């Protein structure tokens, strides 16, 4: 017959079926390759977040002495003296239980691995402490799967398969085991649940991390429209798995799909344990797993256990290529060097270093623009021009 | 007898009794200006987002320019906003006031209008007057609409006429923050009550900054939680800021033991304190040692007292570090940060952040020492980055480096 439960799949094993490729084809400071494990030299805060849903390994150096310091902001940090010659590599894994009333994440340890503490910078093994220096994430611990009776054994030993009465033939995201080493594309279910989330808004203006060509900030709310409580948001990210990127190029009607790309958490997507219900998705057009991507229209599909898929449509504007002249004199702002078309519905913000905006949400057009504010001669202002069809540009201008 | 309720007091009327001064002694802009005076009405240049937040608890007026055209766009988070064209010669000034009802399940603030004033919408950038729209350009805040007071019978009449006094069964002789009307034009220092309620807030943590908001020499970010230790829900935080009135600053100079009080200062919202309607339960308080209302203040130990209707006072202690008077030199080359001009001890436990004007940080809290510092980053030649240096014994410093 057929058994249902959860299995642990690497990023390549998960995406092979989704992209109609093979695991081998998907294996090949920044992570610009395909779906090989996401390695990173880090502190361990990302390791803490990922130990719940992902197969994580952390490397650390033996601590000889440490001291907790507080800086001028009131933030506390542990400084360690270590022996780099003595290292330990362990699995970091925890089983999320709930968000306590005090806002703390409650969890249980997992046999065979250490359970990192929130904001972890070290871990312990045989009563020795190790400062975290590297983190490696291989894939997802909990992928809902259907396993043919004859593959059950191989599933258990090779993909840590564990039958679970919560997974059935109608589970959203269910992937079927096809051979001893491959799984099918996931099957989507339209089954609705009270806790389902939908997009509140999606932004492209927040750039939380360096290294992406574009970033989408997906703000979430409950399907019935209610805003999410901290606990509801946490229950969601504690079940979040991955995101699919569908690219429609310059097709604003989302009719002609050009390509689909898989992603790897941390490198391409991230979330925090705080109170803002946001999931960030970034893309770098130069990574191998995004070969062929560029500015344009995207459809992002967030995939989480027990929740309906969350689909978000976004547009990443191309960069405006040269030729824009800005002048400031008296109350007049003059713009030249670009087509009158390029500047249609254009707008600007103007502000002098470190000061509140002198000019904000000011619609403008090619030529002279008589404003309300006076630009004090000698003062150097920053002028940010927002275009309708291009990424915004900012230049320094002296009135 | 004595009647109890709420009254509208100007900042000077409110602080006179708290500082043992008189209204007249407490009474003495354009974009870029700081409100560096005493307690006269806060009339500043602004977008209007602060205006929406203050219309609930404060007496606010907004000035706007006639809108000639507008186009919808989206902000960074994907929310709709408007870009405008206005006629600077046609302006209108109105009172902005709303009565807060509750936070909807959908996270939106529900409220009702107030006779004689417009009710701004969340994140408002304009307002309507006789079916015509005006883009907000200035805001003027006079004081607090709801101050709990005790009014002697003989004063009841002038109270209603001059301070918009309105009796209210929620206010009694035991109300925390109760101020007693002393004469036809003066109120006493507030009376503190230790009465505890389930909704009371306490300090969760306190953060300190030195270049966080334009104009502040130092600022404290007070994160809040419920008295029982529970994390606040968005609704619980909103109920608090919708009842928030002001903050008292008590200065202990260099006395880390908080034994010898050196002076007390009153504050004005928006100029000295601020909060948002988001999910983070934070209230920020700042100070500029050069403002007249803070005359004599300086680096040292402060005790901040948050004052809000129906809530126990929230007291927070914070220390603002001395200003580094030496002069530091910073340079960026390839993956190298060069630090000179300062002592060796002065750079002990120092750290830095490095980021281009409006870009994500390339360097976050990286320990540093005097001389050259190779970092996990490549600095684009010709690019001017911001380098913030946090010292152990001094306020942070930030500089522009190419
Ligand atoms: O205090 S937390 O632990 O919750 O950490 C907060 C951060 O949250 S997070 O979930 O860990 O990311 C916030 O991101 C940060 C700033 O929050 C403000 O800025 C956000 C983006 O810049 C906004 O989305 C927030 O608005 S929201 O309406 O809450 O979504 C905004 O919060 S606020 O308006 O209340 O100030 O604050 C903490 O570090
Ligand atoms: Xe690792
Ligand atoms: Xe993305
Ligand atoms: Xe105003
Ligand atoms: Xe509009
Ligand atoms: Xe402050």
């Amino acid at each position: 017959e057929t058994s249902y439960g959860y299995a642990t799949l690497s990023y390549a094993d998960y995406w092979a079926g989704e992209l109609g490729q093979s695991r081998d084809v998907l294996l090949a400071d920044l992570d610009a390759g395909m779906f090989d494990a996401v390695s990173r030299a880090t502190h361990g805060h990302g390791a803490f977040r990922q130990q719940f849903q992902y197969a994580v390994e952390v490397l650390g150096e033996k601590v000889l002495s440490k001291q907790e310091t507080e800086d001028s902001r009131g933030r506390k940090k542990w400084e360690y003296e270590t022996d780099p010659s003595v290292t330990k590599m362990v699995r970091a894994s925890a089983s999320f239980q709930d968000l306590g009333e005090d806002g703390e994440i409650k969890f249980e340890a997992v046999e065979g691995a250490v359970a990192l503490a929130d904001r972890a910078s070290s871990f312990m093994v045989d009563s020795e402490e190790y400062k975290i220096t590297n983190v490696k994430v291989h894939g997802m611990k909990f992928v809902p799967v259907a396993v043919p009776h004859e593959l059950k054994g191989i599933a258990k030993e090779k993909f840590h398969f564990v039958e679970d009465s919560r997974v059935t033939e109608n589970t959203n995201g269910l992937k079927t085991m096809l051979t001893e080493d491959s799984f099918s594309a996931r099957k989507v279910s339209s089954m609705e649940s009270p806790h389902d989330l939908v997009v509140d808004t999606v932004g492209t203006g927040y750039h939380s991390r360096f290294g992406s060509d574009a970033e989408a900030s997906v703000m979430l709310k409950r399907a019935d429209g209610s805003e999410l409580s901290h606990r509801e948001f946490i229950d969601y990210v504690m079940n979040f798995n991955t995101v699919r990127y569908d690219y429609y190029g310059d097709d604003a009607s989302y009719t002609n799909l050009m390509a689909s790309y898989g992603t790897k958490h941390s490198a391409d997507s991230w979330w925090k344990t705080g109170r803002v219900p946001r999931i960030s998705c970034g893309i770098n057009y130069g990574f191998d797993r995004f070969k062929g991507s560029g500015p344009g229209y995207y459809r992002l599909t967030l995939i989480a256990n027990g929740y309906r898929d969350v689909v978000a449509d976004v547009r990443f504007l191309p960069k405006y290529e040269g030729n824009i002249d800005i002048g400031l004199k008296g109350k007049v702002l003059t713009i030249g060097g670009a087509d009158a078309e390029t500047l249609m519905d254009a707008a600007v913000d103007v502000f002098a270093d470190g000061q509140p905006k002198l000019v904000s949400d000011q619609a403008v057009s090619l030529g002279q623009n008589v404003l309300s504010a006076d630009f004090t001669p000698g003062t150097e202002y920053t002028v940010e021009v927002r275009f309708k069809e291009f990424g915004s540009v900012r230049a320094k201008v002296v009135a």
